[PDB]
């Protein structure tokens, strides 16, 4: 069940950006959201896709272990913080789509494919190019589906050992507070093209005391300057409701 | 590890708090560790609630403790702090450092099973007598700072004599501070101010993932009033900011 909580309207409107925030306490059997429809719709995951690629690629062998480090060749890179050595953590944390592109080859389309079923992961379309079919391809997945995702991966319930969903929770922290922890993924699609904007994401999970907190959220975005709003949106909604 | 090195400088920062302590701060890659006070990086001393990385992964191990979902529920009574009258995860009582929550994993887990661990992970002078509850807190337990970022790069590298998925769960509650370029994993304690002319000891310890490196670290000072008690924190902090570590 996902009810409409109109309360949230205010922080999308005060930056005229068209989006959705999906919020669930305790599980996602209930859900909040400012926009019914839009909690729903399935769009590019973007890099918020390392989550899925980061365990599927430790439960195939692909990554070694928790302490792998993916060494640079030292060829160009589209950014310079992708231009060195990385751990697990380091490549998430900085999203260096290199290190997954080529974790993705390695997996191949077949184990990618039936892992995507196994995690009932959108619409699981990864065709197009097994390089990128989560960048510029026809796979898609909702903020809704984003929160279940992400609570089994907390439950420890993927289909994947609890020790590879141990290793990718600990490379997801991006905030530490002794009262809440918060572990997070961003994304961003791209500027999108005339008259169809790109997607920008933020999508994660607050600890806080012995409650949890599941959020997506994801707007339309057609200039990066824009970017910045697709962690204030959602983190200003979250402190008024006492969350972070 | 592989070698210690002097570096009397960073007394600097002792000094200047008129402190009497050490640092260890150890880099992986190279396996080689520097302090301000060889001495004292080998003296040992009670671990107070840096006992709870160990006592956390033995609960865990004897599977007195379920996972890190377990919810160790307050009963009501009153307790030594009022941060501690609270339903509390594994993260949560170690955050806070609960030790009531503590001390009823000791009992549970016995004094035997506890020995056989603390040999295992080789950790101290083992010496746990005086109360399976309380060892760690007033006993003959003690450990040095060298001991503990021994110990420490055992757990970071899953070593330990317990399961990686049981290692990986107390790392996980050991997160202290998260961005993006490092990830700090650390745990306070504090024995208390101590008698006359003989202080209490006030810990730090922890490692730091920076890029591709990893460097533990282990801080403990004397210490006979609270008011001091921030410092085990600020000087380290201060030390590995110099060393272009943190921050």
């Amino acid at each position: 069940s996902i009810t409409e909580n109109t309360s949230w309207n205010k922080e999308f409107s005060a930056e005229a950006v068209n989006g959705v925030f999906v919020l669930c306490k305790s599980s996602s059997k209930s859900c909040a959201t400012n926009d019914l429809a839009r909690a729903s719709k399935e769009y590019l995951p973007a890099s918020t896709f390392k989550i899925p690629n980061a365990i599927i690629g430790l439960e195939t062998g692909v990554i070694k272990n928790e302490h792998q480090v993916f060494k640079w060749d030292g060829k160009p890179r589209a950014m310079k913080q992708w231009e060195r050595d990385l751990t697990l953590r380091g490549a998430i944390q900085v999203s260096a789509v290199p290190v997954f592109q080529q974790i993705a080859r390695e997996v191949g389309e077949v184990r990618m494919q039936k892992y995507l079923k196994k995690f009932s992961y959108g619409n699981q379309n990864i065709s197009g190019g097994i390089d990128k079919f989560w960048l510029e391809g026809q796979l898609r997945i909702s903020a809704v589906n984003q929160v279940e995702f992400l609570e089994s991966l907390y439950l420890n319930k993927l289909s994947a050992s609890k020790e590879n969903q141990l290793i990718v929770k600990e490379a997801l922290v991006t905030e530490a507070a002794p009262e809440y922890l918060v572990h997070s993924k961003t994304g961003f699609s791209g500027v999108g093209t005339e008259s169809n904007p790109g997607v920008a994401w933020w999508v994660g999970w607050v600890e806080k005391e012995t409650e949890v907190y599941f959020f997506a959220f994801n707007m339309d975005i057609d200039n990066e300057s824009k970017l910045p709003l697709r962690k204030s949106i959602p983190t200003k909604i979250m402190e008024s409701e006492g969350i972070i």
